[PDB]
């Protein structure tokens, strides 16, 4: 199996930490990420190593900064060109509240701020219109929903108010009942389902009535290639499944998904039975979670002292994940 690639990466200090005048407790070197113990300055520091260890701390003028380009230019470019091999993909963000899942996934809309999920899909675009082999076609199609509190909203159709089924498929597996398929044909056009998708997200009064740091949002992405050619007329079809998924705060109930996620990664890095059921997030990314799929994981990570011990677990959690292995032959031409 492919094992699942992981990366970690810590952002400059926010509004919270400058506050009370927090200081820097993690470090990072080569793949390496070290966090030293504010409270307990008399242990050795714990070290971690990563497939990438990124180092956002500073901003752009950096040279040592990793900017949203790298991030993407790594795992996110490795996974679409895996989805053009014809292999399912999946790349989540995962971290304490406020540490950065958004911005990676996400970022911004300026500046090359954005993230994972808009720089994918343009370079799939821009990939798919680069094509000068007529005998190649492709359909794009898409699909966002955020879960909160188990429940599930579709963001691309904010106009019902159903919470969507989880239904497990007799034959093909876990899928979201009447969860609404577009066909997208330009980045124009997906990146505004995305944009009027990110407005329909539950907010938090507790957040300050900011995205609720409860919800989980997975943007999915269903790329068919259809390869023609003139001779028995059959078209052949290869059709990958992405997933794009930017979880809720790490720290029918609140943190059920998210519990449930940790005690998967922790059977999964264990076993190399698996809870896939006991919540709505791991049994829809059942097959990205030990399946046949080529998956990454981001950890998000704060880089002050006050948010040690969140830090440190979600530094643990990326250490098994990172022990998950995924379960995913032609002819000398
Ligand atoms: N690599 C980076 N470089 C510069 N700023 C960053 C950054 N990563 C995150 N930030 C900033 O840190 C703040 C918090 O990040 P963000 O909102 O994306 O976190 P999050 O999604 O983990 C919160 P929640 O858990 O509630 O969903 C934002 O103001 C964001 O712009
Ligand atoms: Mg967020």
């Amino acid at each position: 199996g492919a094992s699942v690639k992981v990366a970690v990466r810590v952002r400059p200090f926010n509004s919270r930490e400058m506050s009370r005048d927090s200081k820097c407790i993690i470090q990072m070197s080569g793949s390496t990420t070290t966090i030293v113990n504010p409270k307990q300055p008399k242990e050795t520091p714990k070290s971690f190593s990563f497939d990438y260890s990124y180092w956002s701390h500073t901003s752009p003028e950096d040279i040592n900064y990793a900017s949203q380009k790298q991030v993407y230019r790594d795992i996110g470019e490795e996974m679409l060109q895996h989805a053009f091999e014809g292999y399912n993909v999946c790349i989540f963000a995962y971290g304490q509240t406020g540490a950065g899942k958004s911005y990676t996934m996400m970022g911004k809309q300026e500046k090359d701020q954005q993230g994972i999920i808009p720089q994918l899909c343009e370079d799939l675009f821009s990939r798919i219109n680069d094509t000068t082999n007529d005998n190649m076609s492709y359909s794009v199609e898409v699909s966002y929903m955020e879960i909160y509190c188990e429940r599930v909203r579709d963001l691309l159709n904010p106009k019902n108010k159903g919470n969507l089924r989880v239904r497990e498929h007799p034959l093909l597996g876990p899928y979201v009942e009447d969860l609404s398929k577009l066909a997208v044909t330009s980045y124009n056009d997906i990146q505004d389902l995305m944009d009027s998708g990110n407005k329909a997200r539950t907010v938090a009064a507790t957040n300050m009535n900011e995205t609720s740091s409860r919800s989980h949002a997975v943007f999915n992405i269903i790329f068919t290639q259809k390869r023609h050619d003139a001779e028995t007329n059959i078209t052949t079809e290869k059709v990958s499944k992405i997933s794009l998924v930017d979880l809720a705060g790490s720290e029918a109930n609140i943190n059920k998904s998210l519990t449930t996620l940790g005690k998967v990664i922790s059977a999964l890095a264990e076993m190399d039975f698996i809870p896939y059921r006991d919540s709505v997030l791991t049994w829809l990314l059942r097959e990205n979670l030990g399946g046949n799929s080529r998956t990454a994981m981001v950890a998000a990570l704060s880089p002050a002292d006050i948010n040690y011990d969140e830090t440190l677990s979600t530094l643990r959690y990326a250490d098994r994940a990172k022990q998950i292995r995924n379960t995913v032959h032609h002819h000398h031409h």
